[PDB]
């Protein structure tokens, strides 16, 4: 038999039988990667939370050359230390504070656009695509408002996204000529006079600020790119698969939607439970580092495998089943930890809470109208989505 | 171990090298359906052609309640029988002679309709998606002018097919809303005064004429929805992953671009080679009979595996290389054999031709942006298809 190979499955509705098993025998065991790599698939909460606060298990060396991968590149080698650079310039907290969703305005903005496309699925009569047609489309608009960029140019920069968070074994043509386009689009954004809220706007008056004088041009488009990518393609894809754990529990779609004060509790149990990272997060080590019962070995790969936190019982009793008033409800990884948790965190917890809400308000009847084994599900692809979710209502 | 199930795999780019060793060790052997049901599954040349020719191997029995099934209906069961049904109506002459494509100004409009597609995605700049973006609204846009219905009803009319051409374990609800729903506008069609060509056209004369006065509305509408369904799936996906083996020889992609003569032998071989059909064609034994080393008794189902046949190097020698210089071109089973052969297969070839034709002018330095692997095939549907096929040119 091969050395076992990851990922296990690219279906996003259920674990597999097997993350239990690994976790209880070889909670960090090699694996083979689709490049061929060799890496240590880590999946209990205590050793991925240990490697995860270890700044020696490093993100950034993860793009030196002639490393172990988890998957090509699909940007510059040195935009996966985005957000050093934007420490390094100064500008992490600007960029936090245009992330969030308590900015005026924008949770109305949020609950208008969910409303509004629920009103065109409803007048167009089911069955309604609530990924392509829904969830998709409300991560997108959320985007332009963020960034502060025209929403009619959110469609072109989403179409990137198939490509852009691939998880191929070999690099992508495609994904070069994309990402030069969309970074041509933000410089020009960038130099846009009417482009003054959002996060553009405020990138664009550091810009000219003296003590942002000697930050580069491409960082500042750099943000933009990843930014709108990294957001879009994280709330839409948790959004629908969050969607399809709701549907499939009609109790709880019915406690929701007779108490929408409990959503907040609600979402962050999906987000808890959630399959939406297709691959564990990668790192490699700096160091010679003990993690469990294995020696890492400096220049060697390690995958933390969120869901193997998520639904460890040791942390989280009857992992597989949505509880409302658990003792530490936000302790999970969804969001990462450490050095690297999510900028957007918030501003994901706000994007789902409110699709939630306005889905269970419009759509009260709201169930999947194929089997669940009819959904498709994007292979070799940074998230587990459905190309297309099906409902009825 | 588990029965054999299947089908094998949903990648529509490579044959498994199981097929060959099933072919060469069980050319019928036992296997699982994916709705638990057992079937034999017949991989031979000789041994597909003997059941497709033998009409005891029953089309529409497979319909029957109780029957071992392949997968679940998403029509009518009466809607099994579909080209039965138009023979005993008389109108089986009428229904070939309007989907030839020797119609006058139909193999223009397929040409410019070709041109149009790849001009638009020549502006837009690459990377280009060739099936949604050429060769489904090529096949849609063929089956509206074919039918005599108007353009811009097509896209509602597709929308319909990722739902109706699923191979299902289980009966799926929002098959029978579109079904209906597109039965409806079919109904619709033939009252309308403004349809006075192609197919509906026709069946609209036809349906006043004292000849026909006792066929039921129910079948015209019918035919409708299922020549436009069976006719669009069939030839964008078949057009889809003709151009991926194309694509991945150039040397044969020169070859028909400097030398378009040679097209038609081009797609006959690309017919041979195609893996669009994701399942074996299903028949019900309506008598015991004997197919090569089993005895198959009423009510059982067999599955008549076409790639089985086509890649038969007793009969297709070189069975996986495109030879346009081969002495039986036509032979192979691309398009069934028997009481139902395809109707609309000189259509298919004319849609392929032309298609191809335009493709090769326009970009003749046509090929992937992406890795093939990281091509997304679309499960457990009827055809093999993958959901987005990016290029660059
Ligand atoms: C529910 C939605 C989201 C989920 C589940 C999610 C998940 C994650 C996870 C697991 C990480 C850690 C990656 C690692 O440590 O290797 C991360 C980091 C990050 N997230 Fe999110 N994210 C979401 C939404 C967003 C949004 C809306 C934005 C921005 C608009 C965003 C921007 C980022 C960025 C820039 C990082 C990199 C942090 C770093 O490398 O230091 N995310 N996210
Ligand atoms: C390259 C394109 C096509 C391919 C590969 C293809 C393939 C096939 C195959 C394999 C069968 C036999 C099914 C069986 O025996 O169980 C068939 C039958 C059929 N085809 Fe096609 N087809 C194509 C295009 C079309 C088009 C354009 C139409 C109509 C516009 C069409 C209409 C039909 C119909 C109505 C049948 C049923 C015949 C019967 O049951 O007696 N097909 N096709």
């Amino acid at each position: 038999t091969v050395l076992l190979e990851v990922p296990f499955s690219a279906r996003g509705d259920r674990i597999p039988d097997a993350v239990a098993e690994l976790r209880t025998r070889e909670p960090i065991r090699k694996v083979r990667t689709i490049t061929g790599a060799e890496a240590w698939l880590v999946s209990s909460y205590a050793l991925c939370t240990q490697v995860l606060e270890d700044r020696r298990f490093s993100m950034k060396e993860t793009a030196a050359a002639g490393a172990p991968r988890l998957n090509a590149l699909t940007v510059p080698p040195e935009v996966v230390n985005n957000m050093g650079n934007i420490a390094d310039a100064g500008l992490r907290k600007a960029v936090m504070k245009a992330i969030t969703p308590k900015a005026p305005g924008l949770e109305q903005f949020l609950r208008d656009t969910a409303n509004s496309l629920l009103d065109n699925l409803i007048t167009e009569g089911a069955p309604a695509d609530l990924r392509n047609d829904f969830a998709d489309p409300l991560a997108t608009a959320l985007h332009c408002k963020v960034l502060g960029i025209p929403q009619e140019d959110g469609p072109k920069l989403f179409r990137s996204l198939s490509i852009a968070f691939m998880s191929s074994a070999d690099p992508i043509p495609a994904a070069k000529i994309n990402w030069d386009r969309d970074i041509e689009y933000m410089a020009g954004i960038l130099e846009n006079p009417n482009i003054t809220t959002g996060l553009m706007g405020e990138l664009s008056r550091l810009r000219k600020d003296p003590a942002y004088s000697h930050v580069s041009d491409e960082l500042f488009a750099t943000i933009g790119v990843t930014f709108f990518g990294a957001g879009v393609i994280s709330t839409g894809s948790f959004l629908t698969t969050a969607l399809i754990s709701l549907i499939q529990r009609p109790q709880l779609r019915n406690l929701l939607h007779e108490k929408p004060e409990l959503i907040p509790a609600g979402v962050e149990e999906l987000l808890r439970i959630n399959l939406s990272f297709a691959d564990g997060l990668p790192r490699l080590a700096t160091a010679d580092i003990q993690v469990g019962d294995v020696l890492v070995r400096k220049g060697e790969l390690v995958l933390v495998l969120l869901e193997g936190a998520n639904f460890d019982p040791e942390h989280f009793p009857n992992p597989g089943s949505i509880e409302l008033d658990r003792p530490n409800p936000t302790s999970h990884l969804a969001f990462g930890r450490g050095q690297h948790f999510c900028l957007g965190s918030a501003l994901g917890r706000r994007h789902a809470q409110i699709g939630i809400e306005a889905l269970l308000k419009k759509m009260p009847g709201v169930d999947l109208a194929v089997p669940i084994d009819q959904l498709v599900w994007r292979t070799r692809f940074q998230r587990r989505i459905p190309e297309r979710l099906p409902v009825l209502w």
